[PDB]
């Protein structure tokens, strides 16, 4: 298997986020609606991300055993999409003690992709396993190279067909790219970033980010933006190089509280520089604080669909 054509089938694609990886679906303001999957598939999408939660539907101790009736629902949700010709990827996202605490930690994880990729080794071929959203904390860079070996060992001995995404560690930015160390032997990976640049822009007014107040009215498309951002993915696209594996931009946006144009212009610039580098991507998110498809109203944000496809 050829992980760059992987890359292409996976393309341009959308976050469902708020959903899946909150404690419970719906607990953070987004359930996953199978109509989701034909709004997505109209706009253009090649691909749905859906952050999933394990870690708060599987048991404490060994066996580790996810639950039936979680694994159901995670089927329907990767089922409803693959019907609509959409690929996908799955994650492990929010599970916060591992972060926290890996060394107690890393055996669970590992059973719970055991599991994961037992359940879906027969999967098409457009479903994709992404190890671990945006490792950080005690989960430190070197750590992370250990972890995500023995992940990749744990799937590969049930699964040889899925391409594994693999993320960077320090919260999943270009800032350890650098450490980051994929096997040799392990052919079929596409490395995952989450490029939110410059963070003070498009974070201005984070409510859950301290003193992001400061950066209001931030703006964003003068022409030193537009080095700087092309300068930051020339570095990506050359360790992309060096080391040849595939590049999956797997987060980016703005937040609303950034002014739309602004908002305009860094996403139309963003989208149209990962697609020069043949970069497959996902934005963050579909409908919530980030989104840009209002659920209640059925409506989508025409400018930034523009600038998305
Ligand atoms: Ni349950
Ligand atoms: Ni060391
Ligand atoms: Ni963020
Ligand atoms: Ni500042
Ligand atoms: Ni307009």
């Amino acid at each position: 298997v050829d992980p760059f054509e992987r890359n292409k089938i996976l393309g341009r694609g959308i976050n469902i986020g708020n959903a899946l990886e909150a404690p419970n679906e719906g607990d953070w303001g987004v359930v996953i609606k199978d109509e989701f999957f034909d709004i997505i598939k109209e706009a253009g999408f090649s691909h749905v991300r859906i952050p999933i939660r394990w870690s708060t539907h599987a048991y404490a101790f060994p066996p580790y055993k996810i639950m039936d009736r979680f694994f159901k629902r995670v089927d329907e949700v990767i089922n409803g999409a693959l019907k609509r010709g959409l690929a996908v990827v799955i994650n492990i996202h929010h599970y916060e003690e591992l972060m926290n605490d890996p060394e107690e930690h890393k055996e669970r994880f590992l059973a719970l992709w055991k599991q994961i990729a037992d359940r879906y080794k027969d999967y098409p071929e457009t479903l994709f396993f992404e190890i671990l959203n945006e490792p950080h904390g005690n989960l430190t860079p070197e750590k992370w190279n250990e972890l995500l070996e023995e992940a990749l060992k744990v799937i590969r001995s049930i699964d040889k067909k899925h391409t594994i995404i693999i993320g960077t560690a320090e919260w999943g930015g270009i800032s350890a790219l650098e450490k980051l160390s994929v096997p040799k032997w392990e052919k079929n990976s596409i490395v995952t970033i989450h490029y939110y640049n410059p963070f003070e822009f498009t974070h201005q007014g984070a409510e859950w980010v301290e003193g992001s107040e400061k950066w209001l009215g931030r703006k964003w498309g003068s022409p030193d933006d537009q080095k700087h951002l092309i300068e930051e993915f020339n570095f990506i696209e050359e360790w992309s190089k060096k080391n040849k594996r595939p590049i999956y931009i797997g987060e980016f946006g703005a937040y609303r509280k950034a002014d739309l144009e602004s908002r305009i212009k860094w996403t139309s610039f963003v989208v149209r520089e990962m697609e020069k580098r043949r970069w497959s991507w996902a934005y963050w998110e579909f409908c919530s604080g980030f989104g840009v498809y209002d659920t209640l109203r059925k409506t989508w944000n025409k400018d930034l669909l523009e600038a998305l496809i």
